[PDB]
């Protein structure tokens, strides 16, 4: 399982 | 306002 | 899986 | 008011 | 997949 | 009141 | 695909 | 009461 | 495609 | 009561 | 295409 | 009770 | 095209 | 703002 | 069971 | 900021 | 039951 | 920073 | 029972 | 459009 | 579009 | 009972 | 779109 | 009782 | 989209 | 009582 | 998205 | 009373 | 996302 | 009273 | 994530 | 009064 | 995780 | 007054 | 886990 | 004033 | 109180 | 008070 | 008070 | 006050 | 005050 | 004030 | 003030 | 002010 | 001010 | 200002 | 300012 | 600014 | 600034 | 900045 | 900066 | 910087 | 820097 | 640096 | 103990 | 006991 | 005891 | 002890 | 005692 | 002692 | 006494 | 002594 | 006395 | 002596 | 006197 | 003498 | 006088 | 004379 | 005067 | 003359 | 003047 | 002239 | 192991 | 293992 | 494994 | 494995 | 082991 | 694997 | 694999 | 072991 | 793979 | 051992 | 050992 | 041993 | 030994 | 021995 | 020996 | 011997 | 011998 | 012999 | 695009 | 993007 | 993409 | 990405 | 991916 | 990643 | 992975 | 990792 | 490691 | 290990 | 190692 | 070991 | 080694 | 792993 | 060993 | 070796 | 041995 | 060897 | 408010 | 032992 | 042991 | 409000 | 162990 | 309201 | 273990 | 209302 | 494991 | 109402 | 895994 | 009402 | 995966 | 009522 | 993918 | 009642 | 795409 | 009852 | 209004 | 298990 | 109105 | 177990 | 309004 | 399993 | 009215 | 056990 | 599996 | 507003 | 009326 | 698979 | 036990 | 009336 | 695939 | 605002 | 009456 | 026991 997030 | 999402 | 969002 | 959406 | 929205 | 929609 | 709406 | 609709 | 409506 | 409709 | 309606 | 209709 | 109706 | 997640 | 997290 | 978790 | 944790 | 836990 | 109704 | 009804 | 009703 | 209603 | 109502 | 309502 | 209401 | 409301 | 309200 | 509100 | 409010 | 607010 | 507020 | 705030 | 605040 | 804060 | 603060 | 702090 | 009008 | 209108 | 209009 | 509009 | 528009 | 729009 | 748009 | 959009 | 978009 | 997005 | 995305 | 993400 | 991710 | 993660 | 992870 | 971990 | 672990 | 451990 | 009453 | 009366 | 009166 | 009243 | 009045 | 009032 | 007025 | 008011 | 006004 | 106000 | 304003 | 203000 | 502003 | 301010 | 600012 | 500041 | 800063 | 500082 | 028994 | 039993 | 039994 | 049984 | 019993 | 049995 | 059985 | 009994 | 059997 | 009893 | 009794 | 009693 | 009595 | 009494 | 009395 | 009294 | 009286 | 008195 | 294939 | 497949 | 397979 | 499978 | 298997 | 299984 | 088995 | 099991 | 057991 | 047994 | 036991 | 027995 | 006993 | 068994 | 007996 | 006894 | 008796 | 006795 | 008690 | 008490 | 109690 | 209790 | 209790 | 209980 | 209980 | 239970 | 239960 | 269960 | 269950 | 189940 | 089930 | 299933 | 199923 | 299926 | 299916 | 299908 | 109940 | 009910 | 029930 | 209820 | 209750 | 029902 | 049921 | 209630 | 039913 | 209560 | 059923 | 049915 | 309450 | 069925 | 049917 | 209470 | 069927 | 309260 993998996950990645970016904001701004 | 900017957003990003990654899954799998 | 990929996702991208923009507001404004 | 502006919006954007991206998928896949 | 693409999407775009405008209001006002 | 004004509206817009884009798809594809 | 395109869409447009007006009210008033 | 006034209305408008656009498609395609 | 076009559309127009009036009421009243 | 009054009504109107336009198409095409 | 055109349309018109009256009631009353 | 009164009615009206227009077409074309 | 024309149309008219009365009741009563 | 950056984020990451791993599971399994 | 395994887990991993990253921030920044 | 880094994190880790193990279970079982 | 077992558990393990790491930080930094 | 390191941690450990055992139960049962 | 009893009943009564008027329209128009 | 008057109505009258009796039951029983 | 008037209405009249009586019960009982 | 009694009842009454008007539209338009 | 006017409305009128009476009960009892 | 009594009731009244207007739209538009 | 105006509204009017009276009770009692 | 009394009531009033406007939208748009 | 303006709003107007009055009570009493 | 009185009330007022604006969005956007 | 602006807001405006008045009471009384 | 009075009120005001801005986001983003 | 900016914020603005005024009261009174 | 007055208020102001920034995140991130 | 920066913060900014002003009052008065 | 004034305020400021940093984490991490 | 660093911290920074300023007041006034 | 000023402030500073470190953990770990 | 139905009314049909077929033309064809 | 229905009203049917076929045209084919 | 229905009204149908079939064209086909 | 329904209004039907078929076109096929 | 419904309005349907079927095309097919 | 509903408005239906079928296209198939 | 609903609005449906079915395509299929 | 709802807006429905079906596509199948 | 809802907006639904069903695809299937 | 909700926004629904179904895909199945 | 909600946003739902259902896939299934 | 909520964001829902269902996957089943 | 919530974010939900339901898988099931 | 909450983040929900359901898995069942 | 919360983070929930529900498995069940 | 909370971190929730449910397992049932 | 909390950490919860619920099992049940 | 709290650490919660529920088991029921 | 129902009682149906159709008109049209 | 059920009772229908369909006039049309 | 139930009572329907469907006008249309 | 219901009482249905349909119009349309 | 319940009372419905559905106009449409 | 309810009283339903549908419009549409 | 309860009172509904659903417009749509 | 409630009073419901739906719009949409 | 309670009063709801749900717009949507 | 409540007063609900929903939007969406 | 209580007053809610839920936008969503 | 409360005043609720939800956003989301 | 109390005042809430919940953003989420 | 409180003032609540939630974020999340 | 009290003032809360809960971020989460 | 308090001032609360929650984070988490 | 009191000031809290609770991080968790 | 206090100043609270919680961590956890 | 259901069982229905409708009489009417 | 359903079992239906109609009697009218 | 359904089973219906209609008598009428 | 349905099984229908009509008797009239 | 449900058991349904309708009477109208 | 249906099976109907009509007697009348 | 349907199977019809009429007897009258 | 449910049991329903509907009369109407 | 239908099969009808009419006797009468 | 539930027991339902509807009367309308 | 529940027991419901709905009248309406 | 609950006991429900609805009246509307 | 509960007992509920809802009137509306 | 609770006793509930709702009135709306 | 509780007793609740809700009016609204 | 508690006694609850809500009024809204 | 408690007694609560909530108004709102 | 307590006595509670809430007003909001 | 919709596609049916009915075999029977 | 549906695909129907009937058999019987 | 949706796919049905109805056998009966 | 659904897949329906009916039998009966 | 969702999968149904309805047998009846 | 669901899997439905109906029987009846 | 979720799994339902509904028997009825 | 759920497993539903309905009966009825 | 839960285990639900409903009856009714 | 948790275990529920809800009878109703 | 809990054990729930509901009745009602 | 914990044990609940809730009767209601 | 607890033992709960609720009544109501 | 969760497990439900609902009988009704 | 602890023992509760809550009657209400 | 406690023993709780609640009443209310 | 401890013993409580709380009446309220 | 205590003995508690609450009243209220 | 009389009381009576006996132990042992 | 024995006990006795009077209030008021 | 033994226990006894009287109220009122 | 008599009570009786025996343990052991 | 053993237990016994009487009310009323 | 008699009770009987045995454990172990 | 073992368990036993009697009511009434 | 007798009960019997055995585990393990 | 093992389980057993008797009612009535 | 006997029950039997075995897992694993 | 394995599973087994008996009713009645 | 016997049941048998095996997974994996 | 694999699956197996027996009824009756 | 035996069942057999294999996926993948 | 692949699929397989047996009944009876 | 055997079944076989392959996709893609 | 591709498809395949076998019955019997 | 074999089947074969190809699209696109 | 009158009511009477018996059990056992 | 015996039951009785009286109404009116 | 009268009612009577027996089980077992 | 005996019960009684009176209303109005 | 009047009410009366009897138990036992 | 035995059952009985009486009405009227 | 009379009813009787047997199972097993 | 006897009870009484008066309102209005 | 055996069944019985009696009516009237 | 008036209220009256009696017990015993 | 009489009925009898057998399966297996 | 065997079946039986009796009527009258 | 006697009670009284007055409001307004 | 008699009936008999066999399959397989 | 084999079948049988008997009547009378 | 006024209030009055009597006991005994 | 007799019937027999064979397929394959 | 007598009481009084005045507010505003």
């Amino acid at each position: 399982f993998k996950f990645e997030f970016k904001f701004e």
